[PDB]
């Protein structure tokens, strides 16, 4: 009886998050999921229930279609053996924005209701230009009870130091990390409204 982890690698973590200024394809995506247990009135990160999810994973032997880490999650949550007694809260760290509601987000909503004991917080690093539909899908998401926002500097460090282990070395993105946090913020935050049709 032992535990099972994975801890993504740096070269990959940085790369996958590096990509390029604009998007590439509505297929290559990477989301980082974690689990927190409110202990002593504070949130505590649990490594035994933490990990990252990619596009294609297990259950592929069935020849199923569509590969989104968001979906894979909804399937792995049961593995976290949650409980309706205590209070949990998972955090999603994606180097991009959701694809669509009825697609991915829509699913996250149905799940948010199924398990009200566990809350879900989303955090995107960049906005999808080739897919400006995620906006509407988002509004529907926050409505599910979850909360979304833009990744900050200190935030990235938490994920980099948490998910990627490297002699406890500091995080190193590029240079426009902050400059982006402000710019993107204005955009995302502004999109968190989208009214007047
Ligand atoms: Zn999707």
């Amino acid at each position: 009886m032992e535990i099972l982890r994975y801890l993504m690698d740096p070269d990959t973590f940085t790369f996958n998050f590096n990509n390029d200024p604009l998007v590439l394809r509505r297929r290559q995506t990477y989301l980082c999921y974690e689990v927190e247990r409110l202990d002593n009135g504070t949130w505590v990160l649990m490594d035994q229930h933490m990990g990252f999810l990619c596009n294609e994973a297990k259950n592929l032997l069935c020849g199923f279609y569509g590969r989104h880490a968001e979906l894979r999650f909804l399937d792995l949550v049961p593995s976290l053996q949650l409980d309706p007694a205590q209070i949990y809260r998972v955090t999603w760290f994606i180097s991009w924005s959701p694809c669509f509601s009825w697609g991915c987000a829509g699913e996250v909503r149905a799940f948010l209701q199924e398990n009200t004991h566990v809350r879900l917080r989303i955090f995107a690093a960049r906005i999808y230009d080739y897919d400006p539909l995620y906006k509407e899908a988002l509004q529907m998401l926050r409505d599910a009870g979850a909360q979304v926002s833009i990744m900050t500097y200190d935030e990235f460090e938490y994920c980099w130091d948490t998910f990627v282990y490297r002699q406890g070395c500091p995080f190193q993105p590029w240079d426009g990390l902050e400059e982006h946090s402000q710019a993107l913020s204005g955009r995302l935050r502004a999109i968190l409204q989208n009214q007047g049709n």
